[PDB]
């Protein structure tokens, strides 16, 4: 049976030793006191730093970062043992270097792996450990770095290797952020939705409190967000396929591949992702508004009000046949421009996006991603026929508030199919091969 | 090439050996008889157990558990092989000891590695490997651990380690369930969607035969459906978050978080997620019969009937517009509540929570959990308003079927808003770290 | 710091090396002349093919295949060398053997390690490593294999083992194909969806314009993709669980389970998956065509009309509750039908269907499959009652659409019937173990 020293009895050295105590390793606390340690499991004793070094070949150090002052005083003990780093740091960017390229410099007789830091002593504890089922592992001794991973499985865990003691940087970045990359589309969105909002209350409950004063002030409820969610889903998507268009652009004035983009298209290159996922949550509720419009009260009543006057006054309508190609015109692009629109979004799972190799997704997310966005571009240009661009439609002097969304949409579609153009296309051919 | 013999020549030891032949493998058969053995594959010899053992270095044994007594008769051939144990069983808990643990007690002499047991011969021979793409690999002999899973890659599959040989009972449970843990979800639900049922009948079918005698037997197509699933999705929502407020408030009369759950909450913890999945599938359902309520015919009659008596009597509806508010109210309030109520799923899938660390897990999880349980409870509070809870309202005795659901979800909110308040919660800052 | 050398200055080798230099690795390019090399990164030199090759242990050829002549002339020096061959082909089954077995006959004094032949140097170059995050590694000489893993990890990708050498045959065909296994299920749709939508074009605008001559030609916005979807839908449903059925009977002819199945069902059981993620897209579009049914002009136009007529005409209709049954049955059926034919859907993640035993799996996709075929076939028999087969619903001579789509689902549902009678299936226990 195998013998596993823990340095540091507070939080997470109680729980990793409880668990280390049901699945069979004699586990040794090392504590500042080994005389009064009230709480500990049963089956475990507990030594001096010096003492309990002595036993064991995996060392686990459960202590913060400031506190490694004293291992300098038993660094002839550490003499080829494993010691794990767990230690997590308080923010971002706290110091220069990370905790094992620290810890390393104190015991340079030692090897030190990275490991542990990413799951919480709750967890270990409670049993339910679902988001923390991963355990990253990094160091340089690859021999020692397995005999870490043999523990790891041991304890139910799932060991995911990376590679040398240099990506120990990245790892303790890991569990400290909270959505970095999607900070950029929450507030462009965000700014956009608000922008948008006070946009149509403006033409929908304060024109009618000015002119034919009446409250009309529900539209707020359904209404308004059935304006604002579409055109937000809408940009954003547009939003997406506008890198792919500069970029094409910014190599031909280059002329070449192999310089720089200028670091801030570079970061909108990595949110190209983050925009779409955020598109498709704005887009699905666009659906969902729509297709409950036949509940709401506005919609029953109106729809009384319009059978009824058609009823006494004995005039009828003499179904327009026009009027029936759009209205089953811009719905039947929007369910296809609904449905690949979902598809990226399958394909952007984590798991499907491990199954197909980047041509097929060259093929979804590229090919297939502009024709999702002109069959979105047409729904609603189909819907703006019905309202066909007069003049008895801005209410002062500003318009009705979709065709502000449709600036966007149709630079891109307009400068992308310049980029299929021969006499540009061919010359974008070369050029990703090397090119003057 | 490699030689690799099998013991057992029955079901799994055909389909194992013939696509070893398809591999490049020399593939050594041993039976009890190699005088008659009809169906065989093409280049592969079948040889006497004494026999066969002689030649290969990596020995798979697709025997039963009850024929392995001719092991010890051979045990000074097996000196030094490697026997991967592959065997399951008829039922869970058959054996004090596991089959790999049996097996090491009968042949001291080799090393065991329990592989194999999961996948299915006819999977195999179909090449429909779909379930049956991993392959657990345990035991403790390290440098003959890999050379299994030097064969399983070229198998196709994938193997997965699993630590030493005392998870090799863990293992064999594994193939042999069939969902353990949703069985608490299943009988929950069905114990309330029956209950609910018979509940909803006697309002809707039986009272208008009593009273105002008519059939009105339909509603048990659609309608009934519509108020059984949604108090389901509520009431199995509301079931997910109280565990987290009972031990909440455990931990406070104890003082401390080191003492153990009283087991009947500890199985009601690991079915957190169990439950919330089976609320996400009656919700969906929710949202399913309502986006198809105009199309049902009993709305389509409805809705002439109360327009051709608008019609031919000349009295109109004045546009009540608190009526407005409220029938805008609770379906803007039902789909933000359901939108977060899918994005909780999308969580749940086993590779969006392997790419998601447990801050962020547990902002989506419990700090948007909350956010979907107070708008889903808001969108049948709104949807009460109307109702108003009128002494007009309950039919005998009993009241309009959903304010029984509205026990739970209230109970829930009221208390967690009790836990957040500073009284309690820098309380429970202190003792999610160690207190008395 | 560890040395590696690419052989070849092009395209990958620039953006190979350039990552490399990123990641701590002294980079020697080799050429065919180290006097010229305009586009390099800063500190990697480029020295001759026999002179990079005496500094590193580790060479990446970065060149085609057919310019493999001058290995030849140096392959005293690549005694013991690890050679990483990372080149594909222009298409399939090119040459007989692949360039790792063709590498290893050219220089047999080195090991070859297939991999990297997945990525795209622009993958590498803008740091957008989205599908191209998996690496490809199989080769003999495990001990240089874990040395390019080692390498890999550092790189930021995932390296994923695929066995011996035997496996290359196989790499180089990943990233050539698009869409291997999806040709037949389109080709079997797109046949299926043109020969429907003439046929129907013919039934709902053709024959109004032959008697009762009027446009109506609007249908094939969204009625005719309504009608050809669901049958689509269906049949290919119905084409699922059709080799199942007649493997079953083909079993049964035999005798055994020991033969070969005639390799025209065979790429029809590989194609299964393939078929109902088709259908699952087609069912999902006759969704939502459905319930975007009550904001179509032309259903808000018949229900004023209809209504209109009832208003000034004093008759009234006397709500027939046989009908009131019916509206909501196939409903009724149609969302159970779905339900069900989306948790297929989420079974075939290739993570959910990695954490679940082909038992369950089984449970799921079988017990469960047909199950949804019923409640599909009896969405269309419900619906087809109102229509009640009469002869005043062909047009010419032929009948309203959907019952030619019913031919192959019910002629599975009465075969399989057959095989789970116990005359039947209790000889299927039998002949799935072994049988004369
Ligand atoms: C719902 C949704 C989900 C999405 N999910 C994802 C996701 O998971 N991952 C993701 O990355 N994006 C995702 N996106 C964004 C979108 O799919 C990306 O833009 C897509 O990956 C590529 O689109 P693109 O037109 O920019 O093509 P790109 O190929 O990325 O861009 C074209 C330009 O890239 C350069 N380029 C491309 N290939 C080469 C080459 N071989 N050599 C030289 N230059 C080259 C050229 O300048 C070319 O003009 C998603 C979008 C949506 C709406
Ligand atoms: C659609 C859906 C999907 C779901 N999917 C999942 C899923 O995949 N996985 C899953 O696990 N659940 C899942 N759930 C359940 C729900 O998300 C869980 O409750 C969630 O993981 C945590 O919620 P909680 O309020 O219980 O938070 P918790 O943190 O689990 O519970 C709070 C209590 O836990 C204890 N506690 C928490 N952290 C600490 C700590 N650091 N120290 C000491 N005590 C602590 C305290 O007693 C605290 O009061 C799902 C629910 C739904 C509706
Ligand atoms: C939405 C959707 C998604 C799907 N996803 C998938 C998917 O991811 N993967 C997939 O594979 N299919 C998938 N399918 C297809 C369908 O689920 C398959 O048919 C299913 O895997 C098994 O169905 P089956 O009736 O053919 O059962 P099977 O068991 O495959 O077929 C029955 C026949 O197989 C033979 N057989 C089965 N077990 C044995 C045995 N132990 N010994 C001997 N003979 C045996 C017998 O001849 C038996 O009569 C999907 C279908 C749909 C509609
Ligand atoms: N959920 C978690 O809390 C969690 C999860 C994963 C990783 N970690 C990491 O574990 C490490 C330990 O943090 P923790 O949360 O578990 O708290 P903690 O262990 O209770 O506090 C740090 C420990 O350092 C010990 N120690 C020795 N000398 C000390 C000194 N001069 N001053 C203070 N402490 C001294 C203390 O125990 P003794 O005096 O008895 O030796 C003390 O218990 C951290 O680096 C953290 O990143 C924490
Ligand atoms: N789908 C599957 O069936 C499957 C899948 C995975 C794993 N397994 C496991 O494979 C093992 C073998 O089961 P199986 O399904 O493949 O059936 P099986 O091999 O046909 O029956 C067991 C084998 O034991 C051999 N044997 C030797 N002495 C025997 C004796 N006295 N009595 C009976 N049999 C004797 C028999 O072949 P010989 O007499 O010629 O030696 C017989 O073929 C099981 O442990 C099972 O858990 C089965
Ligand atoms: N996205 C990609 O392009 C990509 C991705 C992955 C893998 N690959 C693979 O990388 C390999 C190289 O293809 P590549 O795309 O990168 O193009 P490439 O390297 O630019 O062209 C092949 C290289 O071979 C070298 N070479 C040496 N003698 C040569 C000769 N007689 N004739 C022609 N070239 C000679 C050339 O550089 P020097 O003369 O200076 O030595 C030339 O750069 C291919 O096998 C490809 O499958 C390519
Ligand atoms: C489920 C499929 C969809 C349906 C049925 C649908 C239906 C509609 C309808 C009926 C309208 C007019 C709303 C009104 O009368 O005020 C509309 C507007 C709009 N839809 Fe869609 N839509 C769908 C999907 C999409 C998608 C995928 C997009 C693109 C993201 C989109 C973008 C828009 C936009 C921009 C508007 C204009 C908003 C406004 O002017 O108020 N829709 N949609
Ligand atoms: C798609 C979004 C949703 C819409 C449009 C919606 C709409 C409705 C409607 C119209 C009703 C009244 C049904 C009737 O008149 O008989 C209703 C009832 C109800 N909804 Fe929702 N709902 C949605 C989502 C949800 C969610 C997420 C929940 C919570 C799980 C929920 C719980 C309920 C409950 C409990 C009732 C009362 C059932 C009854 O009293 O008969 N709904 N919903
Ligand atoms: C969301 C649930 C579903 C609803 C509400 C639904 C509703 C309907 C409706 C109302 C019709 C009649 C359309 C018309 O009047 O022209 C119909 C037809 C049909 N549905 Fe569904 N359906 C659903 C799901 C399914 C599923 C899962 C299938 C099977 C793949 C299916 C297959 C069919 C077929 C074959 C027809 C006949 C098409 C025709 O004759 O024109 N439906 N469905
Ligand atoms: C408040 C919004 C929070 C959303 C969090 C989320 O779902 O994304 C978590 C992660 C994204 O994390 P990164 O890939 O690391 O950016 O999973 C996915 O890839 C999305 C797949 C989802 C495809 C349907
Ligand atoms: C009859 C209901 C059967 C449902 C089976 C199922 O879907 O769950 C299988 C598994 C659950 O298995 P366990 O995690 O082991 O409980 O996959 C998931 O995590 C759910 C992800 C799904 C998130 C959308
Ligand atoms: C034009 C249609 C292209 C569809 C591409 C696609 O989604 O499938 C890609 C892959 C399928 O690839 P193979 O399994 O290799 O056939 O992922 C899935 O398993 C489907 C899971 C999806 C389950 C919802
Ligand atoms: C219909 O609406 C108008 C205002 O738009 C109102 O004046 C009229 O009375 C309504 N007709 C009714 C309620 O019959
Ligand atoms: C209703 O439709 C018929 C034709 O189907 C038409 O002749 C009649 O005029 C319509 N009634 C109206 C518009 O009131
Ligand atoms: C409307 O319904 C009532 C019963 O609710 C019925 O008596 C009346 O005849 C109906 N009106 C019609 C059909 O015009």
């Amino acid at each position: 049976q195998e013998t596993v020293c823990i340095f540091g009895t507070g939080d997470f050295g109680r729980s990793l030793g409880l668990k280390m105590l049901q699945c069979g390793y004699s586990v040794v606390f090392g504590s500042r006191n080994p005389q009064k340690t009230t709480l500990l499991p049963s089956g475990a004793e507990v030594l001096s730093y010096s003492e309990a070094a002595k036993k064991s070949g995996i060392i686990i150090i459960a202590i913060h970062r400031e506190h490694y002052d004293f291992l300098t005083e038993l660094t002839e003990v550490l003499n080829g043992k494993i010691l794990v780093d767990i230690s997590n740091n308080l923010k971002i960017n706290q110091y220069p270097e990370s905790n094992a390229e620290y810890l390393a410099h104190l015991v340079p007789g030692a090897h030190v792996v990275k490991a542990f830091n990413t799951i919480s002593a709750w967890a270990l504890q409670s049993g339910a450990l679902d988001a923390s089922r991963q355990v990253f592992v990094c160091g340089n001794d690859s021999k020692a770095k397995q005999r870490v991973m043999d523990i790891v499985r041991n304890l139910g865990l799932t060991p995911m290797d990376q590679g040398s003691l240099m990506a120990a940087k990245e790892i303790e970045k890991y569990p400290l952020q909270l959505f970095p990359m999607w900070r950029f589309p929450f507030y462009l969105s965000a700014v956009l939705c608000v922008f948008l909002f006070f946009y149509c209350v403006i033409r929908d409950v304060i024109y009618p409190y000015v002119y034919e004063k009446k409250d009309n002030t529900f539209r707020m409820a359904i209404s308004i967000p059935n304006r604002i969610f579409p055109i937000t889903a809408l940009t954003l998507l547009a939003l997406v396929y506008l890198p792919g268009v500069i970029a094409a652009i910014l190599q031909l004035y280059r002329g070449t591949k192999y310089r720089r983009f200028p670091d801030w298209l570079d970061h909108w290159m990595l949110c190209r992702k983050q925009l779409g996922l955020v598109a498709l949550g704005f887009a699905f509720l666009h659906v969902l508004y729509t297709l409950v419009i036949p509940i709401r009260y506005y919609v029953r009543w109106r729809l009384g009000n319009l059978t009824v006057t058609q009823a006494i006054l004995k005039k009828e309508n003499p179904f327009s046949t026009s009027s029936a190609w759009l209205s089953d015109s811009y719905v039947a692009l929007g369910i296809l421009g609904f449905f690949l629109f979902v598809l990226l979004g399958i394909t952007s799972l984590p798991s499907v996006s491990n199954a197909v190799n980047w041509r097929e997704f060259r093929f979804v997310q590229s090919k297939l991603g502009y024709l999702t966005l002109i069959l979105c571009t047409a729904h609603t240009l189909v819907y703006g026929g019905k309202r066909f661009l007069s003049p008895s439609n801005l209410r002062w002097y500003l318009p009705a508030a979709y065709v502000l969304g449709l600036i966007i949409p149709c630079t891109v579609l307009v400068i992308k199919f310049v980029l299929i153009m021969p006499c540009v296309d061919n010359t974008l051919t070369r050029i990703r091969q090397g090119w003057e």
